[PDB]
């Protein structure tokens, strides 16, 4: 069927695939009277090349179409398919993911629902990733982040999201879940994980997890930064895309004297 | 206990090779680091070239052996780092009085081209039991300069003390610069009585320092305020020179990832 210019092909929600030229793009249909609410984050939020813009909207009769690019891949099959991946190949992919976080942090937007399959490839190359969608993220105003809304994929969400009641640190929450990422691209498993739900909010709750033998020094202590009990421990996603991992692989009560040059690549950090 | 020249060396478990002497005539208790002989001479050459000052540590005697030397220091009564641990934080008059002390120490270290290197708390060293005079207490691994030079690569130090430029760039640094952001971490935990970067885990505690936010409380003045923040600027160049910070007013003026309703639980 036409729109304006583009073919709609079915692909069983209520997204279809859209065909112009003859370039490819997905296209999410809405009734008008809803469509304005969904697309206002994309509005608020300055184009990222980790974060999928709107393309086009067309306006018809009874209903918004919305167009996006397409993708080629989410992250949570990609490693499924591969079991664990190579830490070059982990430090690359999560380095963009983190890029899209920090970016929406910037702009006060608060993800809330991060996980594997919200990241895919934007070309056959799946070089590069991109998160796949704001439709449901929460967008804040100015410097605040509280928010109660307790929604999300079990094996990402927090400990403080379980045993708090009221609000949380949603930026918080979300690197959180950036941390069930990392250990879950480098080890292969989920941190916590269980069949039942219930049973898996147990073991989120008691916060017990073991990093195996295989990962790195700089990449155990950038999981252990991210996976802290309490919220405000956890390192922020600008200060994530700092840490000396990433160019490794490309008061206290001592005040101990170090070799600095060990944790640190000037060179590959730029 | 053993003799040295009417001096009784006496063990110091915490302390590698330095042991309290003691005079047999006077009463009096130094401090006592031994060298052997082929190296003692590098280690002392930072004391020769710098003038004595009331807040730097100077070498009371050394004593030659066959096989070592014996370089004796006045004891200090306490250290900068844990006084800050058992004060939670100084009232300004006080962080004031000490916070000279130590930039004194600094500033005519510097004037004689020796960079520091490493400065931290731990360093600075209370003289007597009053407990108001402090010294550096140590040079043995300062870097002696050559003139008005002092650029660098070593990269070693404590990591709340390190500064952004040490992180980022490859190659020198200014020392000096360098010298004056530790300061400025000085100035900012001794009145807060946290650091102004702090984690457990060191690579992530620069990756803070690497970011650069920190938050001065509302608690400090105005005049301390500006003072920690003309320090801890992120461009080396933009930072005081521990000359005028001696000069600036604060000192007078005091399978399936689907998402579900976790409300649910």
């Amino acid at each position: 069927s036409r729109i304006a210019d583009y073919l709609l092909l079915p692909l069983a929600e209520h997204v279809s695939r859209a065909l112009c030229t003859g370039r490819e793009l997905r296209c999410k249909v809405f009734p008008i009277k809803h469509y304005q609410d969904k697309i206002r984050p994309y509005i608020q939020l300055p184009s990222h090349s980790n974060i999928t813009g709107i393309v086009e909207v067309i306006l018809g009769e009874t209903k918004a179409y919305v167009f996006f690019e397409k993708d080629f891949g989410d992250m949570h099959s990609y490693v499924r398919s591969r079991k664990r991946l190579r830490e070059e190949e982990a430090a690359r992919l999560f380095k963009q993911i983190v890029s899209a976080v920090a970016h929406c942090h910037q702009s006060a937007i608060v993800l809330g629902d991060l996980k594997l399959r919200k990241f895919v490839f934007s070309t056959e190359e799946r070089t590069q990733l991109r998160l796949e969608s704001l439709e449901d993220t929460h967008i804040m105003k100015g410097e605040d982040d509280a928010l109660s809304d307790k929604h999300g994929c079990p094996a990402y969400v927090s400990p403080e999201i379980l045993n708090t009641t009221g609000t949380y640190s949603g930026k918080a929450a979300d690197v959180w879940s950036l941390g069930v990422m990392l250990y879950t691209l480098l080890v292969g498993r989920y941190p916590f994980h269980d069949s039942d739900p219930s049973a898996l909010f147990s073991k989120i709750r008691r916060g017990q997890f073991c990093i195996p033998e295989h990962i790195s020094p700089k990449a155990r202590c950038l999981i252990r930064s991210l996976l802290r009990r309490e919220p405000s421990e956890r390192l922020t996603a600008p200060e994530i895309l700092l840490h000396p991992w990433f160019e490794s692989v490309l008061i206290c009560e001592h005040e101990t004297s170090i070799d600095i040059s060990a944790y640190i690549d000037p060179a590959a950090f730029n």
